[PDB]
């Protein structure tokens, strides 16, 4: 199975819409109430550092309240050293979209050594149709008004975009490793109470959507069971 | 008087450790520090308004690192606008408190989509006339392209502050965060020297209080 | 007199609206045609580096054409080493505004020395009412919807905002010095053909608006004469 | 075959200089280079679509710098998507082509308000398993935390490419710009060594052509 660490946002009535931190399981290690806002653009900000060992996520909407969830986890003990970072989404049987308007990420490995910092950073505010630096899985596509549609714009759609370059998320010799990620999303549905999930995840480099991970398995987990 | 939050590394008797001071010289949290005389050290200080915890690591090449953290809401402690700086004091010893590099980054992300207000600077080489630094006391710039916080040749305090006020919090921001790194060199010919260096954040017109020598680091006027 | 190097945008019928590079004089060293677009947000991008010694500026409008002007100048020979960088605007006798929606700047001094880079960077996407890191001159004010109004929102208004910290723009020991600046502006007028000027400028640290620098002297020059 | 733009520094006879090569090994522009054996050098390469000029500086500590520039519209030369890398070749000499650090930054700013697509990486320490680098030929990572482009102990070519494709141009961008810095160390025991290092940009599946030894640098298949 893949190793997944995910910060996910979902409305699946398994049980209000919530934001949750998932460490290797769909049974969230920590959750907080999130008030989904149909048709508004949301902003999710994920941050981690190895001195604190605290994975944290804030989701806010313009003019509305922020939902925040934090969880103590040492990712050294959870992930491979080299990973791929990406975005996932799964639709229930409703008409709705999962559009990502922008995605940026920064990883930093600071050594013991004076000024020895290794860093990766990418920022996408505009996705082209041939976004060669992204691995698109599922029903995910780019170029859609310069956006990335993660789910098919077909109920029970699942889609994922991973950044191409493997990311060195930790190292047995860094005094501080840290990453931060931010994406803006828009979830539009015609329906009153649509079931939908978006997640930012970190997995082994060769992760693939497990067979049958639709719905609240979010394109990441093969099973709750 | 001035409002100070500081991460300080010192060896003063008054009974080596790294410590977090929130407004008083009586450290809210300290860890044991293994001062390596003549070796270059690096302090990394980090804070964000989601976790509300101030953390630091000091490391030396060969891997003795020390780290300390304190959960504090700096909105409730600091003014909205602050100046940031480096401070140091020597007891009666021949010693240096050299800063080879210092960099800082501050971000306020709004609830508004495409948020960010940011400030960042990086000093890897100090000039003799370093106009973007406010030098207080015995601090000087330029000696080897470095910053000397105390005077190089027995009781000397010095402080360097970045010129621009920094916006460290704003009421509607979804996350405020800052980060600071500085590499320092404390070189004493004496084996067990009394010395202290600190990264601090203060009201924008902080100046060295009367009597802030020794373990008060140029920061505090008393041991309250 | 101050030393001014400015990239300015103006419609003063002295003589189409143009973008011009000004080195110490209001009599632009180089100009290009600019088609002012009332009520639209424009983006100006200024870049310089000391290897090329080419000061360049691009102004674009969403969906419209770009105006670009470039000029060979070695700023080592023009400016003091330490400067203040800022934004200026002057209105003719028309009703119109000069609103800056965002301003970001980056200066970098790279030494001969391995990894010896000094850098300053600031980004404002939101200006508060008490923007303590800006020196406001003239009729300039902040907090206006989180914007900076450079001119009074009074015909023959002049206003300027300078960043607080002196900037080390060059050095006799850097192998490459460079800066880049970007700001978004909105110029609204009710009038058909309003006369207005906006500039990004670099001056000595203690520059002030010269007495009587209204109109096409832009808050920078004391005289054409 | 592969499309190459390269900034190369070499000492091959074939008659020291830094040069800009746009698709051929016959440099479009060269300047005189004063190779300092055993000293660490730093190459800085810069380009933006407004000026449409590719520029480079190589400096050594003690200030011999060399610089070269060429006015070229890289949209008309390069594919839209490229990979970037470092390349080196040794004649028959004992020598190293060590890379101590390499960093790159690419930006595409749209006409759209709040533009930016960006990529940046910074390597100051290479790992033995450096999965974000594609190593070709004799190049290896990890030796001292460094990248060795040719093999360290007579005719060796090696190239390192960053994994992710880079978007270096887009048709609606108001300015595309990139920047590259790398510090290198060429150490030969021999006084006048034949060697060449290059920063290059290629189609994303460039590989070492047959016969690209010596002055062809692992980049070109012939002297055309």
């Amino acid at each position: 199975a893949d190793t997944i660490v995910a910060v996910e946002l979902d409305t699946y009535p398994n049980s209000y819409p919530h934001i949750g931190i998932d460490i290797k399981s769909v049974r969230s290690k920590k959750t907080a109430k999130w008030n989904m806002q149909n048709g508004k653009v949301g902003t999710a900000h994920i941050i981690y550092n190895s001195v604190d060992k605290r994975l944290s996520a804030v989701v806010s909407y313009p003019n509305a309240d922020s939902a925040t969830v934090s969880y103590d986890v040492d990712l050294d003990n959870v992930l491979p050293e080299w990973v791929r970072v990406g975005l996932s989404a799964s639709t229930g049987l409703y008409k709705e979209t999962n559009t990502i308007l922008s995605w940026s990420f920064t990883s930093k490995l600071k050594s013991n050594s004076t000024h020895e910092t290794n860093a990766l950073h990418f920022m996408f505010n505009q996705f082209s149709k041939d976004q060669k630096d992204l691995i698109l899985q599922g029903d995910a596509t780019t170029g859609t008004d310069g956006n990335l549609e993660l789910t098919r714009v077909q109920g029970s759609s699942v889609g994922r975009a991973l950044f191409y370059a493997p990311v060195h998320i930790w190292e047995s010799s860094a005094v501080v490793a840290s990453f931060e990620a931010t994406f803006t999303f828009l979830i539009k549905s015609p329906d009153s109470h649509p079931a939908d999930g978006i997640a930012f995840f970190i997995s082994n480099i060769d992760s693939s959507i497990p067979s049958g991970s639709t719905g609240r398995l979010l394109g990441l987990f093969p099973d709750a069971n």
